[PDB]
Parts: C-alpha cells; sequence; structure tokens
DNA sequence: ATGTGAGT
DNA sequence: CAAACTCACA
C-alpha cells in the first residue's frame, strides 16, 4: 500500500520539470502538453522502467521522450535539463513567479527587461500592478507558514464580525486548518446567507458588507480582487499596542448559494484524497459529487436534477457513509 | 458576446 | 486534480 509510486519518480520529475521549462520559457504549449501527459502515464506506470523502449509503449510516450529517458537511465541526469537548471534566464522567470500576480508572460517581460531579484523589483514598482505590488510587498510574508494559534485567531474575528452583522450568515474557514493541520499558508473562508440561492436575486452587497467590516476593522488591509462572489486580499491580526507587528496573510472570501454550501465546505475541506475516494464511493452507490451539487445517477450512468443539501451529513447520507470528521479526512 | 493573464 | 471559474486590466 501502494497508493502510488513512487516507482519512476526520477523519469515524472524529469518530464515535468521539462513541461514548465517549454510552458513558461519557450512558449510552446504543445510541447508543454505532451511532457505533461508523458509524465501522468508514465506516474501510474506500475513497473520500474529499465529503457526508452519501455516506455515508449506507453501511449503519450513517444521516440524523443523514450530517448530522453534512456540518457536519464545511463548517465543520472539530462544534460538539457541540467543546463535548464543553470540558465539565468530560466531560474530568473521561476524566481519571479513566485510573487503573487506574476505569472510567466510578466516574468518574460520582466527578465528580458533585466530585473531578476526582489531587489530589482522593489527598484521597478513602476512596471507592475497593484497585485503585484502587494505581492511584492509582502513577497516574505506570503511564503511564511502560519501557526495554527495564528489561524483560530484570524477564525474568530472574521467569524464574530460576521454574526454581528447578521446571524442568518454562514461562513467556513475550510482548508487543511478545518482537517486540523498544525500550520497553513493561506485562510480560505466560504461565506452564504439564507436569502442567496441558486435561484435568487443574487443581492452582491452580501460579501461587499462582511470585507468592508473586515476592513474597517483593521483585519483586511488591502485587497488583491473584488466581484460580487469572490474576494482575494490581505489580512492582519491586531498587533499588542506597540511591540511585534504580526506578518500580513493572504485571505480569500467566497460567497456561495445557500444549496451549494454544504457541498463546497465539504469540497474545499479535502484532503484531495480524501474527495477522490468519497466521489468514487458515490459513483459505486449511484451518485456523482462535485463543488456545488450530488446527483443521482440513471441507468444509462447518467442523470442530474441535485438532490436537496443542508448539511455535511446529508452528503454523507445519501452515499450511506458514516459522517467523516474533518479532522479524520486525510483518505 | 473583448481577449488574456493570473489565481484558486 | 486538472479545469473551470472569477476578476483585473489593456
Ligand atoms: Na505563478
Ligand atoms: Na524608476
Ligand atoms: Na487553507
Ligand atoms: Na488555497
Amino acid at each position: 500500500k501502494a497508493p502510488q509510486e513512487t516507482l519512476n519518480g526520477g523519469i515524472t520529475d524529469m518530464l515535468v520539470e521539462l513541461a514548465n521549462f517549454e510552458k513558461n520559457v519557450s512558449q510552446a504549449i504543445h510541447k508543454y502538453n505532451a511532457y505533461r501527459k508523458a509524465a501522468s502515464v508514465i506516474a501510474k506506470y506500475p513497473h520500474k522502467i529499465k529503457s526508452g523502449a519501455e516506455a515508449k509503449k506507453l501511449p503519450g510516450v513517444g521516440t524523443k521522450i523514450a530517448e530522453e529517458i534512456d540518457e536519464f537511465l545511463a548517465t543520472g541526469k539530462l544534460r538539457k535539463l541540467e543546463k535548464i537548471r543553470q540558465d539565468d534566464t530560466s531560474s530568473s522567470i521561476n524566481f519571479l513567479t513566485r510573487v503573487t500576480g506574476i505569472g510567466p508572460s510578466a516574468a518574460r517581460k520582466l527578465v528580458d527587461e533585466g530585473i531578476k531579484t526582489l531587489e530589482d523589483l522593489r527598484k521597478n514598482e513602476d512596471k507592475l500592478n497593484h497585485h503585484q505590488r502587494i505581492g511584492l510587498k509582502y513577497f516574505e510574508d506570503f511564503e511564511k507558514r502560519i501557526p495554527r494559534e495564528e489561524m483560530l485567531q484570524m477564525q474568530d474575528i472574521v467569524l464574530n464580525e460576521v454574526k454581528k452583522l447578521d446571524p442568518e450568515y454562514i461562513a467556513t474557514v475550510c482548508g487543511s486548518f478545518r482537517r486540523g493541520a498544525e500550520s497553513s499558508g493561506d485562510m480560505d473562508v466560504l461565506l452564504t446567507h439564507p436569502n442567496f440561492t441558486s435561484e435568487s436575486s443574487k443581492q452582491p452587497k452580501l460579501l461587499h458588507r462582511v470585507v468592508e467590516q473586515l476592513q474597517k476593522v483593521r483585519f483586511i488591509t488591502d485587497t488583491l480582487s473584488k466581484g460580487e462572489t469572490k474576494f482575494m486580499g490581505v489580512c492582519q491580526l491586531p498587533s499588542e499596542n506597540d511591540e511585534n507587528e504580526y506578518p500580513h496573510r493572504r485571505i480569500d472570501i467566497r460567497l456561495i448559494p445557500k444549496d451549494q454550501y454544504y457541498c463546497g465546505v465539504l469540497y474545499f475541506t479535502g484532503s484531495d484524497i480524501f474527495n477522490k475516494n468519497m466521489r468514487a464511493h458515490a459513483l459505486e452507490k449511484g451518485f456523482t459529487i462535485n463543488e456545488y451539487t450530488i446527483r443521482p445517477l440513471g441507468v444509462t450512468g447518467v442523470a442530474g436534477e441535485p438532490l436537496p443539501v443542508d448539511s455535511e451529513q446529508d452528503i454523507f447520507d445519501y452515499i450511506q457513509w458514516r459522517y467523516r470528521e474533518p479532522k479524520d479526512r486525510s483518505e
């Protein structure tokens, strides 16, 4: 058990790095696609590949990748990948990409202009948009881990402010934090209200009222993006008078229809492996579960009509599963 | 009925 | 989990 391999990680590591190079250093979408699928199919392969020709029999694996595998099998390396690794251009592109807001397109532009380091970026803030400038301002903070006792404190300020606005609101911090992790890198809040449903007249101000109120108490300090259903921004714990100021953190807040809430909470509580195991069991029972709904499945293996859900428990009830605590949703 | 770049 | 989905901006 077993579970995943583990058996050809060296090959698949090579191909994924090659894909990332071609996607976002070269502008070569087809090469990127081909490496990605070749990596994915090899990763499923239950035997330790001993030649390029053995890999070649797989669909997705052609002559060029088979030859790269020989070189990598024979030597312990691929010269082509050692050169990419040593390449200043590609390394600079990948570093700049760590800034939230900067992606391959803006990274290519910046490196072509000689912008490669944080210091370089901190001297050319006029080349960046608001998202990227906020990404840069807090670059160090946004790579920092977030202790659990911090997440909890963050939890009951957004939970409390939301209540004092209107007790009808339901807000939940999901992600690994919900499933019990000793640290996260981000806070992921799911928000809803009884008179926003998938059939209703929308009412955009549900999300804005809570965002505004969190800025008002100085929890939210910056905005990366903000629409009628989705907010992404920055928050901070209140510092103690003077002394140590807490690092700034990424927080997302998402408004979801009431009749779709618990499927979202379920889906964004994870974990990824749990989720896969759960939708797999659902299929065994004749149900399909996604982030929005759970639907029965018909004789022809296809049906719909969302089932009523006002609880995580309800989803479990339908697939005849004992309710699983988030605390034990690792697998 | 804008297209792309990003982030999740 | 990739894919689709939001949102920002040129
Ligand atoms: Na990125
Ligand atoms: Na300048
Ligand atoms: Na999280
Ligand atoms: Na996240």
